[PDB]
């Protein structure tokens, strides 16, 4: 394998247009990177003019203005250089990938079956399809412009440092690797714990997910309050897990504010003494430490693009090396001979194709067609020697190891292999349609074909009139993913488009798609009185197209056998607007529900605030520091700047502690809610009706998906998230506040301002994160498209439709082009815009603090001071409005929750109060009138107005035929799925109104396809009773005969088991079930097929541990019992759920058994 390619060779596909767009892009991506750091120092320029002019007025208001000429300046630079980078990024990077999806369809396509079998397999073909998407689609379209931009920064902001002040610029270099070191061992503690948590919470999903497949016992043996503990523990060890790692993020997130605090008051202490010696200034003190924490945050920020870099180059070698490949198909003459007769007669003298994957196996040893001209032959044999490989050979797939295979005296090998593939029609087991117009999927058998011709194709063969009377329309995109449910219009489609192609050399390959209804009579009339004959290997149905067939040809030993006469029989084991009020009700709900945890919120609640007034205070503080760089004054100035140092780190105290605070007690707060609201969910689930289990979208995969996605959306939802806010808020209030009692009248145009302000940072945040959305949901259409042609290699060789397919592809990839274009233009110009009013409002807040300490209404100290106390509420306030989406996500999670909680249940596992059952009952059970008791596929409809009767202390022996509601009896017994029509009496009364968790507690079970669940056989056994102790287990042993096997083993009782453990024997695990059932120790037995494949002996003894539990007490057994039922009183034996004749096992009226129950013994002896 390859471990990558040169970075370069990832642009193989670009043309002039493309190095255009990308020296346009890189050059906007270097401005803008530039354009930050320049900022910075023309704010310095700025803060100096409008402090160190103080007395001389005019001189400060002209170079106040001026400098907001350049702001204007920068941000129309922004605008461009950010306008050029994102759309010429993001048109260069789309075009490259989709050049390169159909460089990489076409040859893939144009490869043979080989590069399929033993090179590059369709799964990985496809996957690479997929992935084009992660590689090319952005590591060069984007990742490639913001490492450009973020390298720009980095350095641009080295330069701007270390051009203004270098003692400062050294010194915060200095400074930086702590704050990244502090943050890296933050972000790899909260990754390790989040992992740990994340691996809890997927065992408390395999949890779930094992109680509901296994729901048909966990209901029954109402072992609900037993998988609600169970989830309940797991959820307290993910809690506990949940609870370090709030801890940990808390902790390592005060840190990081501390250290910044703590560096932030040493480097201004540092400026002030570099402003005291008259080496530099105030604002160029400021603008320097920022440009170096921006050149750090620009060099971190660049990870991330070599990291889609170096997965670019992997991705990139593997597309590469599949495309590069040339195939040995076309490396024959491909122009030899095209003119040979319609009516064709291929020879084989040895058959070959033994697969390059195994060249040691040959299926195919040594025999001939013969085919008959206009006549039609057949071929039958085994799967291992199966007769695709024949369809191999005719269709010259370039296989041969001895022999070779000619038509009409002409060689394949040899001959064109272009006009071959349509004069050899073909119809494979696999409909093999593509996600392209129905018209499409007929004429790509021939091109040149107009309506018409497709028309009779469909009508000659098989009916369109369907496709005509279709209701989506006369021509349809295969409607979303496949036309046909069934596969007959599928395969009609297939017989049509071959119509439009030659059926001269007609392969027909039977059909997989279990046609046993009117498409084969159909078929009948399509391609079966055609009237050429060539091979028909159809092995479907004995008689299809076999008896007909006037050579049988079968083959065996990869060897024709017999051929010829049809008529001898062949041996073989063949069968034969959204609303907001609603959100806020769900969440006031939510909160009502994290009631008792609230006061843990509350004093997170209170942190944050502190931390939301710490961060004003700091940007307080260093504003304020500002001021005292200008300041005549020098022994106030230091003993400012040292009170200033002082709070500083004060204020880094209280940071770290009230983080620490805040996010250890919001996430304590965030895992005892998201906790509840698993349990309440699983509680919610586990009251449901059998139905509701049933239903497809509430599947155990789809249960476990559905629980932990919505618990984990609710938990950000309301944790950090509210977090953020909370702080956000407190933050702005205090900004606010301090801007507003300081100077006012400026506050009052930073607020005029302000939207401009939160919007430019918005699309800033929005910028780091990414303007192109999901490049897999992008070209999802023409991925598909790819991957079912690829999947499909056979079929599309076979009808040379690769250009077909390849034009088709670029016209699906089309329309991704032109919305990649217009939305990388339309985010370039916004972004654009949006910063460029940014700069524009910071040079209008600048100047017009300037106009007021000219007129001598404020002072440079309160302006600035007022000035970088909103500027810090406005990034606040982007940051709440950039976790918005967030809030969005989590308010949709929190309706899903609601609605799964407040469905109601028709049937109630835990009945509030019903009738009382006594300790034991009888066993007499009367199951009368009941009805098929099947909400989920009410197509059919068993038990016609049936009653079945149980006598007390008896046993029922009911064998009837299968699908016959076999195992649906013991479903009404335990009300898993009420009847509409059916009187369900036990003890004399209906089940629906006594205690129903009490009556399951009182009736045990042994399911058809045993339940093996847990990770013990000890505790499935103990899953019979709640006071199982060991007395009873062992006793259930014994009795079941289950007691030697599970000691031969040494761990014996503790043993691994279950879906992750040991695979053991059928009848094993159907004695341990049998053992729970008689540990449960109940009146009413239920029981199945215990016996579908088991030895002579292990069935010897399922059957006395069957005749033991039916001794016992009252019991009811389905199982075929062809013998020995241990004379039940009655049988119930019935016709697809229709009334009928009790005919019993000893056949004292040896008249409806003699027809039903006494056939299947006769047979099966
Ligand atoms: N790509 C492959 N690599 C290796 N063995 C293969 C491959 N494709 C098919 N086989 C083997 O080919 C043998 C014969 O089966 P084959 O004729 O290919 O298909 P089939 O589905 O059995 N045909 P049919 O009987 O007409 O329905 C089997 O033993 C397969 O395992
Ligand atoms: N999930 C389901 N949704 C709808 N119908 C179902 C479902 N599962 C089974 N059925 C049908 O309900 C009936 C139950 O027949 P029944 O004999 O009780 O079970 P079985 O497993 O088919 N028995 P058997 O064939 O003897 O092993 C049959 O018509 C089934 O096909
Ligand atoms: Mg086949
Ligand atoms: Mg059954």
């Amino acid at each position: 394998e390859i471990r990558g390619v040169a970075f370069k060779e990832l642009f193989r596909f670009a043309d002039g247009l493309d190095y255009v767009l990308m020296g346009i892009g890189s050059v906007g991506a270097f401005v803008h990177g530039c354009s930050l750091p320049l900022f910075l120092r023309f704010f310095a320029d700025l803060v100096n003019s409008f402090g160190s002019n103080s007395n001389n007025v005019e001189k400060m208001m002209e170079e106040v203005l001026k400098y907001a000429l350049y702001f204007l300046v920068v941000g129309a630079a922004i605008w461009a250089s950010s306008w050029a980078e994102i759309s010429c990024w993001m048109w260069s990077g789309e075009r490259q990938t989709t050049k390169m999806r159909i460089k990489y369809l076409e040859a893939a396509l144009n490869q043979d079956i080989q590069f399929f079998d033993t090179e590059v397999r369709t799964s990985d073909v496809v996957f690479a399809i997929n992935t084009d998407a992660v590689m090319v689609q952005d590591a060069i379209s984007e990742k490639l412009g913001n490492f450009i931009h973020y390298m720009a920064t980095f350095v641009s902001g080295f330069i701007v440092g270390f051009t203004a002040v270098w003692q400062l610029a050294l010194v915060t270099l200095a400074v930086v690797p702590l704050i990244a070191v502090i943050g890296g061992i933050h972000t790899t503690t909260l990754s390790k714990l989040s992992n740990k948590s994340q691996e809890s919470l997927s065992q408390a999903g395999n949890i779930v997910e094992q109680t509901v497949v296994q729901i048909r016992v966990v209901m029954a043996f109402v072992g609900e309050s037993r998988a609600s503990q169970a989830y309940s523990s797991a959820l307290k060890i993910a809690q506990k897990l949940g609870y370090k790692t709030g801890l940990a993020k808390g902790m390592g997130l005060g840190a990081t504010y501390f250290v910044v605090f703590c560096c932030y008051a040493l480097l201004l202490w540092y400026g002030g003494y570099l402003v005291r010696h008259h080496l530099t200034n105030g604002g160029l003190a400021i603008a320097t430490m920022f440009a170096v924490m921006i050149g750090g945050l620009a060099l971190g920020q660049s990870a991330p693009s070599m990291a889609a870099f170096a997965k670019a180059k992997v991705a990139a070698a593997k597309i590469f090396r599949i495309i590069d490949h040339k195939p040995t198909i076309e490396r024959n003459s491909e122009s030899g001979v095209e003119l040979d007769s319609v009516t064709g007669l291929v020879e084989l003298k040895n058959v070959d194709f033994s697969y390059p994957s195994r060249p040691d196996v040959k299926i195919l040893n040594n025999f001939c067609l013969s085919v008959p001209a206009g006549k039609t032959i057949a071929l039958v044999g085994s799967s291992g020697s199966g007769k695709s490989t024949v369809v191999s050979l005719i269709e010259r797939f370039y296989d041969p190891n001895s022999g070779q295979v000619l038509l009409d005296g002409q060689d394949l090998k040899t001959l064109k292999l272009r006009w071959l593939r349509q004069q050899i029609g073909l119809v494979s087991q696999e409909p093999a349609l593509f996600a392209t117009s129905i018209k499409e999927n007929i004429l790509l058998g021939r091109p040149d074909a107009d309506q018409v011709e497709i028309e009779e194709a469909a009508r000659v063969a098989n009916a369109h009139s369907f496709i005509i009377k279709l209701p989506d329309g006369f021509d349809t995109q295969v409607g979303e993913r496949g036309l046909q449910l069934s596969g007959g219009q599928k395969q009609r489609i297939a017989i049509a488009r071959a119509m439009l192609k030659n059926p001269a050399i007609l392969l027909l390959d039977e059909a997989t798609s279990a046609l046993d209804s009117e498409s084969e009579k159909l078929v009948q009339e399509a391609l079966d009185r055609f009237m050429i004959g060539r091979t028909t290997l159809i092995i479907a149905h004995r008689l299809s197209t076999i008896r007909k067939a006037d050579l049988v040809a079968v083959l065996q030993q990869g060897s024709v056998s017999e051929i010829g006469t049809h008529d001898e029989l062949f041996s073989k084991g063949e069968n034969g607007k959204l609303a907001f009020k609603d959100q806020a009700n769900s969440f006031w709900r939510l909160a009502k529900m994290n009631s008792p945890e609230w006061k843990y919120a509350l004093l997170g609640s209170v942190g944050s605030v502190i931390c939301g007034s710490l961060s004003a205070f700091f940007a307080y503080v260093l504003s304020a520091v500002l001021s005292v760089y200008y300041n005549p004054d020098h022994e106030y100035m230091i003993k400012q700047i040292d009170k200033y140092c002082y709070l500083l780190i004060g204020l880094s105290s209280a940071a770290l502690v009230f983080n620490t605070l805040q996010h250890s007690f919001w996430d304590i707060v965030g895992e005892n809610l998201t906790k509840r609201v698993r349990e309440k969910m699983l509680s919610a689930v586990l009251k449901n009706e059998m139905a509701w289990f049933d239903q497809e979208e509430n599947e155990s995969a789809r249960i476990a998906a559905r629980l932990a996605l919505d618990a984990n959306n609710v938990r950000s939802a309301i944790g950090d998230r509210i977090s953020v806010i909370v702080q956000n808020t407190a933050l702005m209030l205090v900004a606010c506040t301090a801007g507003f009692v300081l100077q006012w009248r400026l506050a009052l145009v930073l607020v005029a301002v302000f939207p401009v302000v939160v919007a430019a940072t918005v699309l800033q945040k929005m910028f780091m994160t990414g303007f192109s959305g999901d490049l897999e949901a992008a070209h999802a259409k023409g991925t598909q498209l790819a991957g079912e042609a690829i999947a499909n290699v056979r079929t599309v060789a076979a009808f040379n439709s690769e250009a077909k397919i390849v034009r088709l592809y670029t016209a699906n990839l089309e329309p991704p082009l032109k919305r990649c274009f217009w939305k990388g233009q339309i985010a370039g110009s916004g972004y654009g815009v949006a910063q460029f009013c940014l700069y524009a409002s910071y040079a209008l807040g600048l100047w017009y603090a300037s106009w007021l300490v000219k007129h001598g209404i404020s002072d440079f100290s309160k302006t600035i001071r007022v000035f970088m106390v909103l500027m810090v509420s406005a990034n606040g306030a982007a940051e709440t409005l950039t976790l918005a989406p967030d809030f969005i996500k989590g308010g949709q999670a929190m309706r899903s929750v609601f609605e799964l909680l407040d469905r109601k249940t028709e049937i109630e596992p835990d009945d509030p109060d019903t009738t009382p059952v006594p300790d034991r009952l009888r066993g007499e059970v009367e199951l009368k009138h009941i009805d098929f008791s099947y909400p989920s596929r009410p197509d059919i409809q068993i038990f016609r107005d049936l009653s079945l009767r149980a006598r007390a202390g008896k046993t029922l022996a009911l064998v009837g035929p299968s699908g016959c509601g076999k195992s649906s009896v013991i479903s009404l017994i335990q009300r898993f799925y009420e009847p509409s029509s059916g009187r369900v009496m036990i003890d004399g009364k209906d089940i629906r109104k006594y205690n129903l968790k009490a009556i399951r507690k009182h009736i045990a079970i042994v399911p058809q396809e045993p339940c093996l669940f847990g990770t013990t056989i000890y505790e499935n056994i103990a899953y019979g009773h709640e006071c199982a102790t060991e007395a009873e287990i062992i006793q259930a042993a014994t009795l079941a005969s289950a007691h030697k096997f599970i000691s031969a083993l040494p761990e014996g009782y503790k043993t691994y088991v279950g879906e992750r453990g040991v695979q053991l024997s059928g009848g094993q695990k159907q004695r341990i079930a049998i053992a729970r059932a008689l540990v449960r120790k109940a009146e009413i037995m239920l029981l199945d097929e215990a016996t579908s494949a088991l030895d002579a002996e292990s069935e010897r003894s399922v059957q006395e541990a069957l005749d033991q539990a039916c001794s016992g007490r009252t019991s009811i057994v389905v199982a075929h019992r062809l013998s020995t039922i241990r004379n039940a009183h009655v049988i119930a034996v019935i016709d697809d759920g229709k009334v009928a004749e009790q005919g019993s096992h000893s056949h004292l009226l040896k008249n409806h058994p003699d027809g039903i129950y006494a056939r299947m013994i006769q047979l099966q002896r």
